[PDB]
């Protein structure tokens, strides 16, 4: 039984104050998700989900996905799901953050410099050779556990190169790709990760056959980061409602603008009662990937992938 | 208790046989859908779905939908979905049907001349005007009750004007339609009532206020009839399952070209099994459905709406 979400290791560096970071029970699944629900939606406006692929006859198999805790409304910086190393101090206020936080964002970007910072910052503390070092060197070895598992390029690390991921379909085709994997590339091994899991393909191309499985891009990766918008025009409605909102910070005054329904719907909902339901959420989908014949893709273990 | 489904009243006209037309469940529920889902499988290839549409505080707001049973691979009239009047006689082989139910098509497509040829050869028998005038009359009755019913044309029929329905975005944006609308219109009041209750809006402008649940269609309208096809690529993966298949004449000698999946999935399933799931239908998408502030749209009955 291990917690294997990143941020389930912030843990306050003054040693009196407890503090317990919170996490769903997901973050106990040996999967590929290096954080955990709670988190995820608290810093990166997504949930969880799982596209469970069919077949036509009665085989089938489970893929993971995530979707947009985005609204309607919002704008500009708003948008941005996963903010590249250029802009995530701009997207996540790390001043109003604990410090074993921000440490962590920045190891995920590999801001060495702010590293180090917190560090120069926290030496002069008067119990720091006591106990301060010794929490904070603690969360910051973990944290480096987990992104050096993720990371293709380290000692030892396992890499798949029989699964193609791409998220330019008209270059993918090509086996070539584009600037938007370029992009995919520029991110730490955590993150593309992170996109990996949370973003499925427009197509899947299984040996020949190509499985398109939407026909429309819900989202799109530049410079910015990974953006919660829509490539053609006017943005999805999203109905971002109560049960995966908390109010994690009491004293913090947030506004927010609200769509309200009126008129009573009961009685409609009733005469529609016993049909089959199908979701109004904003599943990640963006791109092309490709599973050569030899791989292993059902194995249950977690390996770091990567296109030639 | 009112059994609603059309196609309820195919009845052999041949007295000694008792024809049972299994209707599901559905068939009593008093709304928009005079079909029941069974024989919207058997004839349209659709399922019947809800879309509840939430607001982002507390209200519930269902709205009918119906899903794709046409695979990544069929096209012409094994892609057709609801073939228009000059082309269902091909789509629909009504020379292998009853003719309980080739009466009830040609009257769902106004072909009076194939209604009277099937009164015609069926005057000459031995029980005509003792027991198969009355049982072919019934049927014709009760038919004609239902597409009275749905045509906003009839004598005293209730008609809503408090909602635009356009199945040309584009041309919705003035109010217009296009030709997709035009070709609309030469459907009957129950074939058009059928299309807006099976296919959803991408667009919904409830008092202004537009919100968008799809941004690329999934359905297409045209000289042919509503298809289940896309406006560009190729078509969407949609695995046909044999719980929707349904072997009604077991006599009928058919050949499938379906998907196999090999390699022991399980083991995802396990590794996924706490996870929410997506699914992977393909539901009907077309048009911009405006509300009027003033509307009444929450009503449980049934009123055959039309544009002015």
């Amino acid at each position: 039984r291990v917690n294997r979400c990143i941020f389930a290791s912030i843990v306050s560096f003054d040693a009196c104050i407890t503090y317990k970071s919170p996490c769903s029970p997901d973050a106990y699944h040996d999967d590929g998700w290096f954080i955990c629900n709670n988190h995820l939606i608290k810093r990166f406006k997504m949930s969880k989900m799982v596209l469970p692929i069919f077949d036509e006859d009665d085989n089938q198999f489970k893929m993971t996905i995530a979707r947009h805790l985005v609204g309607n409304k919002e704008r500009g910086i708003k948008r941005i799901l996963i903010p590249s190393a250029t802009n995530y101090q701009d997207v996540f206020n790390l001043n109003s953050m604990m410090q074993a936080e921000q440490l962590i964002f920045h190891l995920i970007y590999n801001n060495e410099n702010a590293v180090n910072t917190i560090c120069d910052n926290l030496k002069y503390t008067e119990g720091f050779t006591s106990n301060t070092q010794r929490v904070i060197h603690s969360v910051y070895a973990t944290t480096k556990s987990i992104l050096d598992t993720t990371n293709p390029n380290t000692f030892c690390s396992r890499v798949s190169r029989d699964e193609l991921r791409f998220f330019d379909v008209t270059n993918a085709r090509a086996l070539r790709g584009g600037a938007g994997d370029q992009l995919f590339n520029n991110y730490s091994g955590f993150l593309q990760n992170l996109i990996r899991r949370a973003v499925a393909p427009e197509y899947l191309q299984i040996d020949t056959e190509e499985l398109r499985f939407r026909n429309c891009a819900t989202c799109i990766i530049d410079e910015t980061g990974l953006v919660a918008s829509v490539p053609d025009g006017p943005e999805l409605y999203n109905p971002i409602r109560s049960s995966d909102i908390m109010r994690s910070q009491p004293n913090r005054l947030q506004i927010r603008n609200v769509l309200k329904f009126e008129g009573d719907t009961r009685e409609l909902d009733r005469t529609l009662s016993g049909y089959e339901e199908y979701p109004t959420y904003v599943p990640l989908f963006l791109g092309y990937q490709i599973i050569n014949s030899e791989n292993n893709f059902l194995r249950n273990d977690f390996i770091p992938r990567a296109n030639p």
